[PDB]
């Protein structure tokens, strides 16, 4: 009689809708409900859940049939938890205008064009055939198939529910279908054993919010959880004291960083951008605040890129002197510049900021925190600085260089960065070409680019931790999410 998994967690997202769903929080319960046509098999090869392969899963083949368009060839007599079969019906209907990326569908999936690549309509040529197409070159389909755009939906009864109603009561392929949600406080799975993979080594998955993280360990030590989520260093001293339990960590696929309103005068050009980048000590930070578990990237620049990950990047420049210099060619008149941060909604936000002061204040600076209350929107026109976070999604470097700082995209469009030609039309090439020495080499002048404009400053890469009982076998992925397929053993 297979055990039943509790998991005490941090919150649950607004939607479980696979694409309104995309949070901290929602992909760690996604993941179970739904499947994709293709896999990212973090495990392969031996890997420590970092790997970037990505493997067949609703489609039992495919081929690309010209650099913007794949034949997909589906499993048959797959069926979603409703009983309904899953048909090119269904994986037409996930990729369509109606659904996705039309302007009437991003009206309920605000998201459906911002992470789809530059979408044709799904074209359906049998029952169990489609042809999956952009409208211009693109050789990421396969990349961005395979993210957390990739989930398949039931047509029929997506289409009588809406998107909003259907993130209340999902229906999909997957492990585990939808039992009940009790909002900010609970979501209940029960197995589903009549999956098409691997039968579920769970009887039912709840993930349950505790709000304070002493409360998860308290809960993990009392027998109330199996596995508690969001965790940080200096909890690993007391949770691995314990004989019968252990911190399980891991590197996750998010930046972050610090950004501008480039619409303010001091920020319309590069100058003080670039003197606030250098007088900046990551090592420090890191070391102060996260225990040396943090990684500081080698510019904007990632292994789980793949083929545009450049290993011999040499790091971020640290240079007071550098940043002293640019501050009085800036023209800075010593006005407080303010920094917008939520509190600590990103992980260590405050205490980096109160370092960073320091840091800016030995370049002649003054920069002062404006900690806004959780459930306020600050208005543009009164940002300066501000903290952000950026999920690094695709197996590729397209995310986020190229989709939040590229041509019509946010930095650009209304935080007023005004961006080189080049780095345009370099943005432009990168969505375009197969991966090989033009690509890569593309992406390295990118990174050059971005790295003298300063439109962001890179902090580093953040070290989620989790805990869980010796009793219960599985292992984090380099990922904001939880993956259960051949990864849930019970001791």
């Amino acid at each position: 009689d297979r055990r039943a998994l509790r998991i005490g967690v941090n919150g649950l997202p607004p939607s479980l809708e696979p694409i309104n769903g995309i949070s901290n929080t929602g992909p760690r319960i996604i993941n179970q409900i739904f499947d994709a046509l293709i896999r990212r098999d973090y495990f392969a090869d031996g890997a420590k859940g970092n790997n970037i392969k990505l493997v067949p899963a609703l489609a039992e083949s495919f081929e690309r049939i010209d650099d913007k368009s794949i034949r997909f060839k589906l499993r048959q007599g797959v069926k979603f938890h409703n009983g309904a079969e899953m048909t090119a019906e269904d994986v037409a209907f996930t990729f369509s205008s109606e659904r996705l990326w039309g302007d009437e569908a991003i009206k309920t999936v605000p998201n459906g064009r911002n992470y789809s690549p530059n979408w044709d309509e799904p074209v359906v040529e049998d029952k169990y055939t489609v042809v999956l197409r952009t409208k211009t070159p693109s050789y990421l389909i396969e990349k961005y198939l395979g993210s957390w755009l990739g989930p398949i939906v039931p047509k029929e009864y997506y289409k009588s529910l809406g998107a909003v109603a259907f993130g209340n009561k999902p229906i999909g392929t997957g492990p585990y279908k939808f039992r009940e949600l009790v909002a900010n406080d609970h979501v209940t799975l029960e197995a589903n054993d009549g999956y098409w993979g691997d039968k579920p080594t769970a009887s039912t998955i709840t993930y349950q919010v505790v709000a304070e993280p002493a409360t998860r360990v308290a809960g993990l030590i009392s027998g109330e959880y199996d596995i508690i989520t969001t965790l940080t260093p200096d909890d690993m001293a007391l949770v691995d004291g314990y004989s019968d339990l252990e911190t399980r960590g891991t590197l996750i696929e998010n930046l972050h960083m610090f950004t501008f309103n480039m619409n303010q005068p001091i920020f319309q050009n590069k100058t003080l951008r670039r003197a606030l980048a250098l007088a900046v000590n990551r090592p420090l930070i890191v070391e102060a605040l996260w225990k040396n578990k943090a990684s500081i990237p080698n510019g904007f620049n990632f292994p789980h890129y793949g083929a545009t990950y450049d290993p011999k990047r040499k790091p971020m420049e640290f240079n007071l002197k550098e940043a002293k210099r640019l501050v009085k060619e800036s023209g800075y008149d010593g006005t407080p510049i303010t920094y917008h941060t939520m509190g600590n909604y990103y992980a260590n936000a405050v205490p980096a900021l109160m370092m960073m002061i320091e840091m800016w204040k030995a370049a002649g600076i003054t920069v002062v925190p404006k900690i806004f209350a959780p459930g306020t929107t600050p208005k543009d026109s009164d940002i300066l600085i501000r903290n952000w976070s950026n999920g690094q999604w695709l197996t590729d470097g397209l995310t986020t260089m190229v989709s939040e700082f590229g041509p019509g995209r946010q930095v650009q469009k209304r935080w007023g960065w005004k961006a080189p030609a080049e780095f345009n039309n370099l943005c432009d090439q990168v969505a375009q070409l197969k991966d090989g020495e033009e690509r890569s080499a593309a992406f390295n002048r990118l990174r050059d680019i971005f790295e003298d404009e300063a439109p962001a400053v890179l902090m580093y890469q953040p070290y989620d931790v989790y805990a869980a009982r010796k009793d219960v076998q599985w292992s984090p992925v380099s990922f904001e999410t939880m993956e259960f397929r051949g990864n849930l053993n019970f001791k």
